[PDB]
């Protein structure tokens, strides 16, 4: 096997384990030291202000199995340090009959057992497990563990009656799934339920949702309430919080609700960030975020969605979250978004970006799979003075509209997402920053125009504001990871409202995915404006391309160019003329970003192992 | 609930957990501190000469489950000390996907991994498990662990390819079972296989049997050989060592071979004890000991058997053990005999005595279930100058006969069993010993004649030699645990050759078993003798009654009299007359025996617990 990146790639399947470890690997984001990772889990801000991040982990393997919590910490979301204990960077692992099949996703009770941070997680045991299988009660249960050393280790409650698992009875029959407990406090829900606590006897200050669905009848998010404040064993099922139909879609801007929910969370936001009011803040909005499965033909059958909801109290002392509008958290190769509270009235969200090697052709050669997204502040995005002639504005798809008294302008409300400012500041400050001159794209514009300053490697950020005419048919955007022979094109086409990532030339290596990514972006036209603007920011980090538009739309994807010089970037233009012009301004290149794992050497592989012939006998894990 | 043992028992099912802990509990033998125990395991003589004894254990429960190795040690087989570590008296427990369903029986490689004592044990995982179920490959595998601290703790090899489990492929299809690996060295088998090692490539100095069978086609003992000396991962299947038919019986003296073997072992003995010759000792005999299941209507469907075998070498480099004669290791409520080598050319055997509460009526009230038998030296019993007119002598059922040159006398050979002398010496020396006058049982004999000295509690031993006429129809024996209203009768009836334990009056508590126990005993008549003699020794230890006849026949059973004064003992006589007389001599009572667990308080209960509703969901363990 040749690793010569100045010539065409050979047959890379002949290369040894982890021989391509550094070739495509992100350096500026959260990623496991090696091996398989998936969903973020156990996220919390520790007492010292640092962030604890857990993740679903299978060290020394490149497929899922024996799933455990790997963990690390950071003071700024950006520069991280691994925990190191008796199980390396793992801090929770399968060890008991109730969780031996996997320590699945879980979330944090900050003041839990004996006052310590406490995780409620899905403990899995034997049997068919999956939304398309005939799962039985007991295969997925919910269990507790607590930490006396700020996440270096966790102590599980004992197995048995009145101990672990703490939630095991299915709340309804024929579930498609029963996992991913999300624990949260909610002055809002407490106020809504306060007149019904005699019906249920549940008066605790923590709520928990469990994600699932019902066979043949769509997804469900089940709401539990802690029975008594300061006691963590008894959780009382109230009722279904979110109920959607079998492969129901709210429309083109909203993905598809599939057959089963995963990793669902509940939050309340206002324009500044997290809102902890009881309903009295008229600017605050209740949101649910959730993954759905089997409602999508590609992207591992997974949609990471969100919905704004209006809560209604049922007669039996439960809550119906009625969906008001519904959107997409990320349109690309990401899933399993977890959100958590951060000091200063913030709610921060992070997800998992999977690879684009679904046939597992070069996974062993990588020696790892997966990374996180960047950490994102959630908030209510409010756009004032929106023109009523904005096309499709009153579909109110993934946004709400409020007319002015005179009917001449509209206020638009939707979910806002932006990269946490700590990361943007660290990235910019550690990079070589080039502030680029504005560019008018007209009849003289080439299809591709390289920036006047170029990246030096596969670790950079780009930003720009693209000003379009209101009736434009021109397209513009950014080309990244570019040489003559390999490149990835990020286009926005205002006439169709489509942001695309064209990957037909992303790599000479043909086994990686090359399908076109697509997001919908609504340019809310402002009253009196004779143009409409797209603010586009792109992070390039090894193989990750993570795109943000207007602090609203996110699209994560993957590109794996072979050639060492496929690092360039610049502007894309199509159909720009003397009359149909695209003005690009606020252009900036940040070359280098940050080394996110300063204590790690370049190659943190420990090799790969095979579980042997028993893996197929047990039938639980691939074994590699 | 009343614990008044001076009046009739009330409804004892109303009593709390462990309220009857001391009432019926053995004090002079190996028993767990509390809870459930079954099979002995991991038996070995440590480097300091002490004995390490493991056992199948489920603390704080009174039914089987989460099965683990509990352990203790002794310098003399008699006075024991518990290990105490992070898991109390447990030293191996379910902890990995491959053994999470139970750490089943295993045996010791004394010089194993890195020179340390090493256990090869059955590691169980999920799925139907049992001889009457449809078990699949992987549910029972065989795994290694080693100890660096003389049995205080064990370190398992890692899970995976080339590590644990080390034996997982079924050697034949449709097995009824695949467990209880018995590792042993054998100069005999090495010599027999030495000319065939090119066929198999297996040249190690350790052999291992695995116990099982084939659906519809009887039991099997599978023989493996360590592939290479000093290496413990690779074990090569040679072939079936013992093959018996579906519920085949060798006859009235031999139990029934059932459908599946459990806890099988292989040894070689001579008249003095263990034999380590290569075949050159003409006095040595090869033996297999084994449990069988589903060949018996009662006694938990279990026979603990043994067979003398003659080894034949197969063309494919394996061994057929052809059964020469076949007997019973214990005729009562015991099973799961394990044997192990002890210094001074000894092979020592010990089994598990279960309770007689098969409907689980008072198990919670006990707070424990099970004990060991006494430890027994195995040897070849040889009886010289046997008269050819001994009835049924040439059936050669569970013995062999060799005629003298002149045909006027016979040498009889069979398996000998006797209590280890360390235990007999300690028992006698710590007891109040009464040497009783000989008694002729004739026309004046009462049905029951109390001994001139009486026991003071339920912990004593009796011995006597009963001399019968060659054509007697009289019966005699011992009554034990006796008051006016409760008693247990041990009879021998030479005319039928039956040793019985009649338990119709054993207890006023009606929920315990009351069926009559039965053993066959052959009194080998000596040339020139005008009488035949039964040497009968009985140990009474709480509820255990353990009977030995002629250092050959063993019968363990249970009696649970309620009354505090049901402790007496004496002679039984039936049909003795002026002409048909039974002479009893060598009579001795040992009152008190030994406190086998001197560091333990009287009540070592830690209470009982319930696993909760998930026990029924997982379906593996009762949960209590
Ligand atoms: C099948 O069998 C399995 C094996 O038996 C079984 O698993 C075992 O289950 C039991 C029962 O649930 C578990 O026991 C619990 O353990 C908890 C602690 O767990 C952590 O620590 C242990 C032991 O720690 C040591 O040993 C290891 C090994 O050598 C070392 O690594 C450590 O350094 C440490 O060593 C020191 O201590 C040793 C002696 O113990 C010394 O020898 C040594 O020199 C050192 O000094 C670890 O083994 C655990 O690891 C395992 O589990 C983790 C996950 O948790 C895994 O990641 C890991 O891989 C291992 O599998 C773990 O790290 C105990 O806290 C717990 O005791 C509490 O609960 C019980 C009730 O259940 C009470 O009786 C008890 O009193 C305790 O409750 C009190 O305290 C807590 C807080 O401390 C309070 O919340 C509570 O309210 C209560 O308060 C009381 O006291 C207060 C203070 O005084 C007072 O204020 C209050 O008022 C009140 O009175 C319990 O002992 C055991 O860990 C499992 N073991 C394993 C290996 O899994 C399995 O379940 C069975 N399966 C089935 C299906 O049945
Ligand atoms: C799902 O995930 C699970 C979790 O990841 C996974 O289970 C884990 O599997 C791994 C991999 O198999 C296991 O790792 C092995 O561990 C062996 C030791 O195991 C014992 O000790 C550990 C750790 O001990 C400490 O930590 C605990 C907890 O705090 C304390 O209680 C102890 O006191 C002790 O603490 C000290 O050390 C800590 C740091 O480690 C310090 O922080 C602390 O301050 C103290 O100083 C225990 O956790 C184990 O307990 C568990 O298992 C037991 C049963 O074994 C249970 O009863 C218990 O409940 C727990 O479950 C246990 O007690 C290692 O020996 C082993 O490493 C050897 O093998 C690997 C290859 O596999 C080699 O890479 C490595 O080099 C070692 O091999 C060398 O050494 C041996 C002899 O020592 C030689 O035989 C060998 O040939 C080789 O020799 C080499 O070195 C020689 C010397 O230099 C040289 O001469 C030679 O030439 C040669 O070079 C390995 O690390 C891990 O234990 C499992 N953990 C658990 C919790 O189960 C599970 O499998 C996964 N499942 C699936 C389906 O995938
Ligand atoms: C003495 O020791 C015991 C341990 O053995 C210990 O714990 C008790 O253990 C017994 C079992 O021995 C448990 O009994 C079972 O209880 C089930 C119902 O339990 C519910 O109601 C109870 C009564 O109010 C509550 O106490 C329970 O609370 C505990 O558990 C919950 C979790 O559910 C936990 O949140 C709490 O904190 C408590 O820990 C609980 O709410 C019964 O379903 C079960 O019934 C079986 O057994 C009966 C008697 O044999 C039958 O009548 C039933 O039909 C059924 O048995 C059948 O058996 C067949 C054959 O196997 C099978 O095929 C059928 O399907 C069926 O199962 C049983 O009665 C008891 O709950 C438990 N108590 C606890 C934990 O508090 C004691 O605490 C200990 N005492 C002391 C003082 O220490
Ligand atoms: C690089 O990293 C790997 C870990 O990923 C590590 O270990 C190797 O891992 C691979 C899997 O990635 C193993 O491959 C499998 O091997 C099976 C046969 O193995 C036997 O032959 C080998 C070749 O001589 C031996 O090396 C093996 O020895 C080891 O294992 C034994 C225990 O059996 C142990 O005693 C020894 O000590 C060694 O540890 C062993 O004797 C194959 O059956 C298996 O085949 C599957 O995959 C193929 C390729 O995809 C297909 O062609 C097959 O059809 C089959 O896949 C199918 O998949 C579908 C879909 O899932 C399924 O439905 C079908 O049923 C079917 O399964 C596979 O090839 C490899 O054995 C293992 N090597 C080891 C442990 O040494 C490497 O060591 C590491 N390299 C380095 C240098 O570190
Ligand atoms: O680690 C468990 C936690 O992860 C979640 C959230 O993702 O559950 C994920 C889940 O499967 C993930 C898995 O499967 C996906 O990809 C497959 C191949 O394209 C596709 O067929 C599946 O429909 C899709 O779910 O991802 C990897 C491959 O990327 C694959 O090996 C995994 O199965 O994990 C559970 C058990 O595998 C599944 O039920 C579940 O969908 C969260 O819900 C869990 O807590
Ligand atoms: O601990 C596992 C090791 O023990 C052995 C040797 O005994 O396997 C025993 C075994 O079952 C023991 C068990 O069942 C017996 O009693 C039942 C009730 O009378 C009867 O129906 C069964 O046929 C008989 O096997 O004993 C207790 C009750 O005394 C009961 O709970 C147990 O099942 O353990 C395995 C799993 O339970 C069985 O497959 C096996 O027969 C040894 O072979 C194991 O290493
Ligand atoms: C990039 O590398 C390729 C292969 O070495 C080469 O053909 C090309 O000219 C290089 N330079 C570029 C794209 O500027
Ligand atoms: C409360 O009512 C809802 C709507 O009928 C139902 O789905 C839920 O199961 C009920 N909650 C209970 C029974 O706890
Ligand atoms: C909102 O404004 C638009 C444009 O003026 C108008 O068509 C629509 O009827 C208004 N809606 C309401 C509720 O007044
Ligand atoms: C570089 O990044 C580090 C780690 O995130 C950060 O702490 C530091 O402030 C950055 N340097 C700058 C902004 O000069
Ligand atoms: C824009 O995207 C939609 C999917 O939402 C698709 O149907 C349509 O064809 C696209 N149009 C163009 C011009 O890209
Ligand atoms: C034994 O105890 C019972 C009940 O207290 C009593 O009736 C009997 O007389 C006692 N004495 C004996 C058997 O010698
Ligand atoms: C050796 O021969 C015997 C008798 O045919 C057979 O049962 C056994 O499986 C053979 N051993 C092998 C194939 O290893
Ligand atoms: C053994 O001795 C008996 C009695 O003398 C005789 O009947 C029998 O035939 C003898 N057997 C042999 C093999 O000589
Ligand atoms: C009493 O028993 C102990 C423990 O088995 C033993 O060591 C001691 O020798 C015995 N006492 C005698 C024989 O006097
Ligand atoms: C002796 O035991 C056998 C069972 O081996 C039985 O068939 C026979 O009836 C018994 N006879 C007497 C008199 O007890």
């Amino acid at each position: 096997c040749s690793l010569d990146q100045t010539v065409a790639p050979g047959n890379l399947t002949l290369c040894g384990n982890a021989t391509l470890f550094t070739t495509f690997r992100p350096k500026a984001r959260f990623i496991a030291p090696e091996g398989w990772m998936n969903a973020p889990m156990g996220l919390y801000q520790r007492a010292d202000g640092s962030i604890h991040a857990g993740y679903q982990s299978h060290p020394k393997h490149i497929q899922w199995g024996n799933i455990s919590q790997g963990a690390a910490y950071s003071s700024d979301f950006t520069s991280w340090t691994d925990f190191n204990g008796s199980e390396g960077y793992k801090t929770i692992w399968p060890s008991q009959i109730y969780d031996i099949r996997g320590v699945f996703d879980g979330s944090i009770i900050k003041e839990g057992i004996d006052g310590y941070p406490t995780i409620l997680y899905t403990s899995t045991s034997f049997g068919p497990l999956g939304a398309t299988l005939n799962e039985a009660e007991g295969t997925e249960t919910q269990s507790l563990a607590y930490t006396t050393d700020d996440g270096a280790s966790w102590i599980k409650l004992g197995y048995g009656a009145g101990q672990n698992p703490v939630i095991y009875e299915w709340p309804e029959t024929n579930l498609t799934g029963f996992r991913d407990p999300y624990v949260f406090q909610s002055p809002r829900l407490e106020a809504l339920l306060a007149n019904t606590t005699s019906i249920t006897n549940a008066t605790g200050d923590h709520f928990a949702t469990i994600s699932g669905g019902v066979h043949g009848d769509g997804a469900r998010l089940f709401l539990y309430r802690q029975h008594t404040t300061g006691e963590f064993i008894k959780w009382t099922y109230l009722g279904p919080l979110v109920t959607t139909g079998y492969k129901e879609s709210y429309g083109e801007w909203s993905g598809n609700y599939g057959i089963n929910f995963e990793t669902a969370g509940v939050t309340r936001l206002n324009p500044a960030g997290a809102a902890w009011d009881n309903g009295s803040d008229t600017t605050a909005v209740d949101f649910v975020t959730f993954g759905t499965e089997q409602g999508r033909a590609d992207h591992q059958n997974h949609w990471p969605l969100w919905a704004a909801v209006d809560y209604e109290v049922r007669d039996n002392g439960s809550i119906e979250a009625v969906i008001a509008y519904s959107g997409v958290q990320d349109w690309g190769r990401s899933y399993a978004y977890a959100s958590f509270p951060v000091e200063g009235y913030r709610q921060v969200s992070v997800g998992w970006i999977y690879e684009d090697d679904d046939n597992v052709i070069l996974a062993k050669q990588f020696g790892y799979q997966g990374a996180f997204t960047l950490f994102r502040d959630l908030f209510v995005k409010v756009v004032e003075n929106v023109s009523p002639s904005t096309p499709g504005l009153f579909e109110q798809a993934s946004w709400s509209t409020k007319n002015s008294t005179d009917g001449m302008s509209v206020t638009v409300t939707t979910l806002g997402q932006r990269v946490v400012p700590e990361t943007l500041a660290a990235y910019k400050g550690n990079s070589t920053v080039s502030t680029l001159a504005p560019v008018m794209l007209n009849e003289s514009a080439a299809a591709y125009t390289p920036f006047s300053s170029q990246p030096t490697d596969r670790f950079y950020a780009l930003t720009g504001s693209f000003e379009f005419g209101l009736n434009t048919t021109a397209k513009a955007g950014f080309r990244v990871l570019a040489s003559e022979e390999e490149y990835t094109d990020i286009w926005f086409d205002p006439a169709s409202e489509n942001l695309t990532v064209v990957r037909t030339a992303s790599s000479l290596i043909k086994s990686f995915g090359n399908d076109t990514e697509l997001a919908k972006v609504k340019l809310y036209e402002i009253v009196g404006a004779e143009s409409k603007t797209l603010n586009l920011t792109v992070f390039v980090d090894g193989s990750v391309i993570e795109i943000y538009a207007n602090d609203e739309v996110a699209l994560s994807t993957r590109a794996y160019p072979w050639l060492a010089n496929s690092t360039g970037a610049g502007l894309l233009a199509d159909g720009t003329t003397a009359g149909d012009v695209v003005g690009v301004s606020g252009l900036e290149l940040w070359d280098g970003l940050v080394d996110a794992w300063p204590a790690r050497p370049a190659n943190t592989s420990q090799g790969l192992v095979w579980d042997g012939p028993t893996a197929a006998m047990y039938g639980l894990f691939a074994g590699y």
